[PDB]
């Protein structure tokens, strides 16, 4: 899987 | 302290 | 799990 | 060796 750094605001690196 | 990145995702800072 | 960053040299993350 | 992200202030990488 990988990080990306995203906001939906907090911006978070989500492991997907 | 240190901060460590971990995610149990969103991989956040953790203040150990 | 958390994410080290480690030379075995070249640095790189490890996860952990 | 491991690069730390730690603080006493100053948060600075400790290399160990």
């Amino acid at each position: 899987a990988c990080v990306f750094f995203c906001e939906d605001a907090a911006v978070i690196g989500l492991a997907v």
